[PDB]
């Protein structure tokens, strides 16, 4: 029923102390996360995964409560769905494996999840790559109408439960897919890979799924704005060298200039546009891989 | 089925270029015009408009869209539904009961249509009351991360058709009855007159009402802020006699000190706060009434 879009990638279930991580292991050489998005999974990365693949041990991880990894029971401040949290959940995944050191790349939610892991714990990153994102505490300090509207997710699904729960269940496979067709340049769903789409749209099926993903949000609203806000004022600055890579017409430009953005918050980073919408491994996969491939080997 | 909560007032269909308003029609003396918001009908004034009758000839009615009055069909600018629009048909309106100078007061989205009726039709009214608002406009300049959360409605009621369609119509009395409980100075439904309630559950649960209202909220994100933004930047104040009333828990005084914001948009400002959340005149009946009295008869 759901394909298989990693032919050749084993099928990990990495045990941690907040519950399983899955995740999706191919090729060999250097470990390189890598980490999806709302409403997403790991099957996002199943177009540059394989070029990956040709040079690192890619680890295509569903991030925690999302997909097929465990959802940690959350609490009044979301704190397993904090990217602090998450972050640590996912460096102790990789310790399973071995991997105390290892590349990163992550896309939306799962980018928010590496540069707060790059900030608690840069000596784990060999280097980041971070996918259509501003850092979580420049999105809401350029909350403005435009914003608000453009990124409207972001306070609607903030919303004290089950308002958002409720909202989402009232008709889940329109929402995600008008999410990732939105999203997209094209505007349709033409991007996507069909079996891909099927992957989103059962896990987005799952009432579960769907409050895990709220409380990612209410974490985004909330702690992760916090422990942000802790970084900026404190003057912390990712050390790990740093790629920042955003759709011409993704949600990262629509607030500023992410590479400007981005220096403000790492002493080391590249930055480049990608002629897509927010979906860059999707919508295009081959110059987000050859990007990927020219930084991570440097 | 639905109560008669305006025992003595008279029903009128009011025809106008754009559609029929209705409005229950009471009372003897100057011509006074209560406008309702959101998701709510005329009948939230059951409390204070027998007060206001027993001085006034007392207009309530449903904005364009909502309640009983009708539908026109909006347009990808959402013209019938801006406020602009709304207070040109009501304008109509009262010129078809003889009223060309009028006594108005709105809450919530008619609190808009009104304060936006004073701006461009400011010989139409001899005094304006506004319950817990701001301009459109302040609002979308005070969006930031705290009030994104709390007025996220905005922005997400203002997304494309049919977005929250489709979410509100999975279970429109949940969203209906959270909306209203939400904004109360309790958090519950205490507040209300259940029969009330009835009105505004079954309100909500057609479609199209639900869609007039989302046009509502997009005419607020668009048109509706780019007609204020000229006026403010024009300079250009309500000259007419204007009482601004505010819940102590509501929504206008969130971001904002009411008065001295309405100061900025009125040259004829009086202001007073009352213990209540947004919803004055069925929290807080009493104090509105007299408030609205004491003003409109001085």
């Amino acid at each position: 029923d759901l394909a298989d879009l990693f032919p050749g990638f084993g099928s990990e279930w990495i045990n941690t102390s907040s519950g399983r991580i899955f995740a999706r292991v191919g090729g060999d050489g250097p470990p390189l996360l890598l980490l999806h998005g709302f409403p997403q999974t790991h099957v996002m990365w199943h177009r540059v995964a394989p070029k990956l693949a040709e040079r690192f041990k890619v680890i295509v991880a569903d991030l925690p409560g999302y997909g097929w990894s465990d959802m940690p029971e959350s609490d009044e401040q979301h704190t397993p769905y904090t990217k602090r949290a998450m972050a640590k959940q996912l460096i102790e995944a990789m310790e399973q494996l071995g991997h105390v050191h290892f590349a990163l790349a992550g896309h939306d939610r799962g980018a928010r999840v590496s540069y707060r892991l790059a900030l608690d714990s840069p000596g784990r990153l060999s280097k980041l790559a971070v996918l259509d994102i501003l850092p979580t505490y420049e999105y809401w300090q350029r909350m403005n109408r435009a914003y608000a509207l453009k990124i409207y997710h972001w306070s609607f699904l903030a919303q004290p439960a089950p308002l958002p729960e409720n909202l989402l269940g009232g008709d889940p496979d329109f929402y995600v897919k008008a999410k990732l067709a939105s999203w997209t340049r094209a505007g349709d769903l033409s991007a996507f890979d069909p079996r891909a789409v099927e992957h989103y749209r059962i896990a987005f099926a799952d009432p579960m799924r769907r409050h895990v993903m709220c409380e990612d949000y209410r974490a985004g609203a909330y702690a992760d704005f916090e422990h942000d806000k802790i970084d900026v004022e404190a003057g912390n600055k990712i050390p790990v060298p740093m790629l920042a890579l955003w759709g011409a017409s993704g949600i990262a430009q629509s607030a500023a200039t992410p590479l400007d953005v981005w220096r403000k918050w790492a002493s080391d980073v590249q930055g480049a546009p990608i002629e897509s919408g927010h979906f860059l491994p999707e919508e295009a996969p081959d110059q987000t891989a050859e990007a990927l491939v020219r930084f991570f080997s440097a």
